[PDB]
């Protein structure tokens, strides 16, 4: 069932998530329920803190099908390698895109939907995605990367943009 993402400004979207204990019924249900609320979006990643759920889950489809899943319950990075960027987008962050610098290269290990570890090598989208996802699950957001100026004209907007549509 599709769930409400938050945007800024809300503190909750700062909070650090916890590391999930034991991967169970309850997480996998948090996992379809975000997948869902993704898709419905349109976004190709999604950080639990996102939907105001304070554990270290992240949910990605990089696709062009959008019909591969992939799940990282307790990433942890290894290596990370390269220079890259994009204009990145936030669901939390509503119509507001920003170069952002991110490493080409990265390697992770995670756990599945069925609480089972797994090694991973990405680059190009798949690992700028994750490197965003990672961060939201320590209260960082893309737009802390920018000079202060260009942060504080996001939220003018962002908040304007939030309170015209109500
Ligand atoms: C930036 C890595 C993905 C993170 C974001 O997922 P969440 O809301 O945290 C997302 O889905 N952002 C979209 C915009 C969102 C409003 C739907 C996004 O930034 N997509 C995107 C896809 C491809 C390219 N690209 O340059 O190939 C840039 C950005
Ligand atoms: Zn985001």
């Amino acid at each position: 069932s599709v769930l409400q993402v938050l945007h800024i400004p809300d503190e909750r979207l700062r909070k650090v998530a916890k590391p999930v204990e034991e991967v169970n019924a309850e997480i996998q249900r948090i996992v379809d329920d975000m997948f869902e609320t993704m898709y419905a979006e349109e976004g190709i990643g999604l950080a639990a803190t996102q939907v105001d759920i304070h554990q270290r889950i992240i949910v990605i489809d990089v696709s062009e099908n959008r019909d591969e899943r992939l799940v990282l319950i307790n990433p942890e990075l290894l290596e990370k390698s390269g220079e890259t960027g994009i204009e990145e987008g936030c669901l939390s962050i509503p119509e507001q895109r920003a170069l952002v610098p991110r490493a080409e290269k990265v390697k992770i290990r995670a756990l599945d939907r069925d609480g089972k570890p797994f090694e991973l090598e990405a680059d190009g989208l798949l690992a700028i995605c994750i490197q965003h996802e990672m961060d939201h699950l320590v209260g960082k957001l893309f737009m802390d990367y920018l000079s202060p100026l260009k942060q504080q004209r996001i939220r003018q907007k962002v908040e304007k943009l939030d309170r015209l549509k109500a």
